[PDB]
């Protein structure tokens, strides 16, 4: 679709409100502590928009949402956005300067916050001068109390569907760029991916690890399914505990499951993986890095379902390349959706010819206009049309986008380009390697060469003989150049809370080693 087709004047919490009446009782969202239909997530939203009205809240005002995966997310997150005032979803796993700088950042009056992170803000209060309430979750404004005395009716936000209704600090190198996105943005994501090539349905039921600050878990467990009438499944706890994952697929059941690489191969490492009823699943999706081929089949031969691969950002709040049910190459990102037009250029601009790496630029309705707060870094992304992703990529002959990696995270060996997520997919082929990293690294030479960091699989520690496979694999399946000069084996990368490897803070800590 189009944003032509949409109203002038629309608000985003229509993905909600256009289950109204139809679907009111039918249950929206399921938490291990809750569940909500949609009459009452649209009563409680009522109530928070109502409620942030007492505290003053305006049209076109940020509004802070630091909490973890739950229906006071949801109803907090409609509240905010019907009101016309700006969501703002905060990572939940950062540091105290990290929060007071995105508070600052947004000039946030009121914080919607759960009590575990509370003297994380605490801390930071006095530097705040803008905040004035802090309405807790779980002195202050609690939860349940603030939204007790609001009615269950509220109107509509006459907001113009260009205008902003969430805000979204995706991390960077920093610190972190504040990404606005309009609230056309919303249907529009969920109807040219979440439709038009996941094939969400009604019937379906969502269940995300990403969480709901990352616009991977945002859309497609929450926003999507509800554009539809779907239901999801919200998960709370720490991501890192795969087995209780698993579970919550066999609690609740949900149809569709969205992961990270990094996710699906701590699932696949766990010894009891096939002890866990997955058969409520009839899809699974990937992203936030490139999935392997080898995890691919390891998932497909272990379940059964297919994983749809596909690549999003959070300045196009989804995703703009993706693999089909009809159609999947392992390993690749697939085929351009349809509403987004794809462009490789070099490093001046020209479009490279086929087949060859080329920066991706991707052409969107659904892109953000502008950073928040970053003029320099908004002039070097949003070029016109054209949005630059940083990413590098390649063609196949057949026509398939295949994800060279980060263009920071290329390495130059001997003047030609290596592929860090090439070699990673060749490195993860060996049956002890749960994943892995390439960075490049000088060589007492000062010529840099790839070096791989490996987490093995649970219990199993470093041999002569599995250093020497390792080795042989990478000799009979890689060229020469692009082979591991060094292979250190370690139990822990430095992740992201979306589910990404920070390959700047191994090539960081590598030349720092190196210089010793
Ligand atoms: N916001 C999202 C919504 C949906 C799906 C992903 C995201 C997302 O992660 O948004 P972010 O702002 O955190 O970062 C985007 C960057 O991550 C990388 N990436 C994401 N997905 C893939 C993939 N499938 N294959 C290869 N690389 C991928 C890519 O470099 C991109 O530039």
């Amino acid at each position: 679709m189009k944003a032509s087709d949409l109203p002038l004047y629309y608000n985003a919490v229509d993905i909600l409100e256009r289950n109204l009446p139809v679907r009111a009782n039918k249950t929206a969202l399921f938490t291990p502590d809750r569940e909500m239909t949609f009459r009452q997530v649209s009563n409680e939203a009522n109530q928070v928009g109502n409620a942030l009205k007492g505290l003053g809240v305006r049209f076109g005002e940020c509004v802070g949402l630091l909490t973890l995966d739950s229906a006071e997310w949801v109803t907090s997150f409609f509240g905010i956005v019907k009101l016309g005032a700006i969501a703002v979803g905060i990572n939940t796993l950062l540091k105290p300067p990290e929060y007071e700088y995105i508070l600052r950042d947004c000039r946030a009056r009121v914080l919607i916050v759960h009590q575990e992170f509370l003297p994380l803000i605490e801390s930071i209060r006095g530097n705040l001068p803008m905040l004035e309430h802090i309405v807790v979750i779980g002195g202050y404004l609690s939860f349940n109390d603030w939204i007790r005395p609001q009615p269950t009716t509220l109107e509509a936000a006459q907001s113009h569907r260009e205008d902003i209704c969430s805000l979204n600090y995706s991390s960077g190198t920093g610190g972190p760029k504040g990404i606005p996105h309009a609230h056309k943005d919303y249907p529009l994501t969920a109807q040219l991916w979440g439709v038009n090539v996941l094939g969400l349905r009604e019937s379906d039921r969502t269940f995300a690890l990403a969480k709901l600050f990352f616009t991977f878990g945002t859309g497609g467990n929450l926003i999507f399914p509800w554009y539809v009438g779907a239901s999801c499944v919200l998960f709370p706890g720490a991501a890192r505990v795969a087995s209780n994952v698993l579970s919550t697929i066999s609690r609740f059941k949900p149809t569709i499951f969205y992961n990270a690489p990094t996710g699906y191969a701590a699932a696949l490492a766990l010894k009891d993986f096939s002890q866990h009823d997955l058969s409520s699943l009839r899809l699974c999706v990937s992203a936030s890095e490139a999935l392997p081929a080898a995890l691919w089949y390891a998932w497909k031969e272990a379940t059964g379902v297919d994983i749809i691969d596909g690549i999003g950002c959070t300045e196009n709040f989804h995703i703009f390349i993706s693999n089909r049910p009809g159609d999947i190459r392992p390993g690749s990102s697939g085929k351009p959706v349809e509403g987004y037009e794809l462009k490789l250029v070099d490093d001046e601009g020209k479009t490279v010819p086929a087949g060859e790496i080329g920066n991706v630029l991707l052409r969107s309705e659904t892109a953000a206009l502008s950073y928040w707060h970053n003029f320099e870094k908004s002039r070097q992304t949003f070029q016109g049309e054209w949005l630059a992703t940083g990413d590098k990529y390649f063609v196949d002959a057949d026509g398939y986008y295949w994800h060279a990696g980060r263009s920071d995270d290329m390495l130059k060996v001997g003047g030609i380009w290596v592929s860090p997520v090439e070699v990673e997919s060749t490195l993860i082929q060996h049956p002890a390697v749960q994943e892995c990293a390439v960075i490049g690294c000088p060589d007492q030479s000062r010529l840099i060469k790839p070096k791989a960091f490996i987490i093995l699989k649970p219990e199993q520690i470093p041999s002569e003989a599995l250093i020497r496979q390792i080795t042989d694999h990478c000799t009979e399946k890689m060229a020469a150049y692009k082979r591991p000069r060094w292979i250190e084996f370690v139990t822990e990368l430095p992740k992201t809370a979306t589910g990404k490897i920070q390959r700047f803070k191994l090539r960081s800590a590598a030349k720092l080693a190196a210089a010793l």
